[PDB]
């Protein structure tokens, strides 16, 4: 097919880095963004490095509580040119996540029921949690990569809560 692929995900302090490549999309004219499923909040990348068909993008997700925010919101990684392209997760990441312990192995096989819950459990090992201080309200940011079963697409499940919760 022709789509945007997500190859690696990592963090430096609060900044979320997304590395990937294109399988047919021209990357020189389009804007990479994080967009929620409801199309009501969009987050632009602060850094965008293109190298041939490969790309790296940086997002500062910590600004999402500066305005009006939902405490349970899933965000797609999308390349917007003339058509929006939703990033697809590389199966190598889930296969490397499968390289777990024995306890974790039998824990993952207790999922059983749905394939979705299995892949989400494998992806949860790369979740990020941090707090925002120096302000009037200290908030906990929890960003969890997962496959959204409502659309069958990869999303960052972000929940912004108070420490009390």
């Amino acid at each position: 097919k022709q789509a945007i692929h997500i190859d690696n995900i990592y963090w430096e302090r609060v900044q979320l880095y997304i590395e990937g490549h294109s399988e047919g999309v021209d990357l020189t004219s389009g804007q990479f963004v994080l967009r929620n499923l409801t199309e009501t909040k969009t987050l632009e990348a602060n850094e965008m490095k293109i190298d041939g068909n490969t790309f790296i993008c940086r997002f500062n997700v910590a600004i999402l509580d500066d305005g009006y925010y939902l405490p349970m919101d899933k965000y797609l990684f999308v390349y917007h040119d003339q058509l929006e392209y939703i990033g697809q997760l590389n199966p190598n990441i889930i296969d490397q996540a499968y390289a777990a312990l024995n306890e974790e192995q039998i824990e993952e096989y207790n999922e059983l029921t749905t394939q979705n819950g299995k892949v989400n459990y494998l992806l949860a090992y790369d979740a990020k949690v941090f707090r925002k201080g120096g302000v009037s309200q200290h908030t906990v940011y929890t960003i969890t990569p997962e496959i959204a079963s409502d659309v069958n697409e990869f999303v960052f499940d972000i929940e912004i809560t108070l420490p009390q919760e």
